[PDB]
């Protein structure tokens, strides 16, 4: 059970550097469009209250410089600009010759995706995250990583689901979907904002306990059961998400012979403390492995 | 708040090929005019118990090997010579990889981290990072057909290829070769049950993790007491720890925190007998999978 990411080559070929005035960050070049956070337009003196409608008017095509450093370089010419929620949509006069087949879909809490971290348009690392129940993610993002993208891949099709926007007050990160909406509705300004409480992703904890059983670690399995409806009542009071079963979870239950409701009961007990014991090299519950992850990696 | 980070894999993806010999197929690494792959692709499927690789090489002919590139513009690559180096084959092909990165071949040491590109049938499917264990295995996520998958580090634009995947051991752990051809831990590429040595804690990585704990406000384990490196290292031989070897990366953590290596070596001796009633970054067990370099670049 390792933290697995998709191979990043397809997305690396799309990363560019976008500069506007004194701001520089990353953009995603797909066909004739370069996507980037709209806060590239924010002046250094208006961090706390930018008017993005106003800033958009004051811009022309010549206000944005776009450079591709990786691979086959350029030196793109911006020939149009528009704003879409919290994103800039720049039109450039060359279609990216390495554009993958792609879609734009918003991810839901508990779902995993790969992130390609970039600085000044250069990819530097990749890792996998889950969208937290409070619509934040915990990866490794340093200064200038804005515009780094998160994505999944199915067959030949990349689903772009995240473009990094900002660090929040609790050391945590959020970003936009490519429809322009910010995950969790955070504002792209220097302003005090509160994030809701995080929660354990119940269905991923279930998947992880199934991975433990599959690896011969089942000391926590009892005959006792908690129904889904009763677990979901308990979860509201203990910062767990609502458990929603899936065909992926059912495959693990069939394979191990341990019912979902046995693991729901185990979670309730393990939340109280592991006593002196370990599960898959961990002394706490793990909720960043999805049922699909466990099925892929162990079956 | 450490995360498992891998290098972007695009450069390496462009070098992966599929190598077929008889009815056996696995992955190869295409650099300049050479394709590297595990020599057990020559082993007949009924003869896994103990092959004679010197003889198998002799019996190979002009067209015993088929190499296919699937990524990019697909192509058959004609094999024009074949050599053996340790547990790897070195196949000469008549076309040079037009996307050969600047590269070296260095053997990694236990405790060091590297990125792995997992492939099947010459097609990359995922990337993850591991540390070389003290018993010269790695805890990867590798399924059947992953042989030939490659591990590597990067410095600047130079890729250091350090691992080519060879086999899965009885305990689910994995081993492979360095590109000089030597199998890590001298494991034999035969269908023979063989014994891996007992694992150990990577001492320099536990030190790194204690430094990350101190950087995040968790320092209750720091006392004035010191254990010298030489004293720690003799203790380590009897208590399942690797020898401690300092590096410039560790030194930078010492400077940032004002805590000396020898204070943490003392602390490790105490934490090994027990955390008593406390936790370190929420955990009650020692973490040795993050390197000094990881902590320096992430915190
Ligand atoms: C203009 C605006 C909206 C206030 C803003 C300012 C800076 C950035 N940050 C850029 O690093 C960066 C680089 N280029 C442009 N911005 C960083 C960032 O969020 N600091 C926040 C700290 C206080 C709350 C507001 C901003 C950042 C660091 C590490 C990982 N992720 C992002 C993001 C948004
Ligand atoms: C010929 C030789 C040396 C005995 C051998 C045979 C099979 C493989 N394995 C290939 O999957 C595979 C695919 N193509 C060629 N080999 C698998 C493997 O190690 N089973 C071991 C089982 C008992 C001990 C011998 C090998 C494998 C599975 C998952 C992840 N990693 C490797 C590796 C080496």
């Amino acid at each position: 059970l390792v933290k697995m990411s998709h191979p990043s080559g397809d997305v690396e070929a799309c990363m560019v550097q976008v500069t506007c005035g004194s701001m520089t960050l990353n953009g995603l070049w797909l066909d004739n469009t370069v996507w980037c956070p709209r806060h590239v337009m924010c002046p250094a003196d208006q961090l706390s209250d930018p008017n993005y409608d106003a800033l958009l008017i004051s811009m022309t095509n010549h206000s944005f410089s776009v450079q591709k450093h990786i691979g086959a370089p350029a030196n793109l010419r911006v020939v149009g600009h528009a704003m879409q929620g919290t994103l800039l949509k720049l039109t450039v006069d060359v279609a990216n010759p390495s554009t993958p087949a792609y879609t734009f879909t918003t991810v839901k809490p508990g779902a995993a995706f790969s992130v390609l971290a970039c600085y000044n348009g250069r990819p530097t690392g990749t890792f996998t995250v889950v969208m937290r129940p409070n619509y934040t993610i915990k990866g490794s993002f340093l200064c200038g990583s804005a515009g780094s993208v998160g994505y999944t891949k199915e067959g030949s099709v990349i689903n772009f689901c995240y473009m990094h926007q900002m660090e929040l007050a609790n050391g945590t990160h959020t970003g936009s979907a490519f429809d322009g909406t910010m995950y969790g509705a955070f504002m792209d300004k220097q302003v005090h904002q509160v994030q809701l409480t995080d929660k354990y992703c119940s269905v991923n904890v279930v998947a992880w306990l199934y991975a433990a059983i599959l690896n011969g670690c089942a000391w926590f399995v009892k005959p006792n059961r908690t129904s889904v409806v009763s677990f979901n009542e308990w979860a509201l009071a203990n910062q767990f998400t609502e458990f929603v079963g899936t065909q992926s979870v059912d495959m693990l239950a069939v394979k191990t012979g341990v019912a979902i409701e046995q693991l729901l009961y185990a979670i309730q007990q393990l939340y109280t403390g592991f006593q002196g014991k370990q599960i898959l090299g961990s002394t706490m519950l793990e909720d960043e492995f999805t049922p699909e992850d466990v099925n892929m990696q162990i079956m």
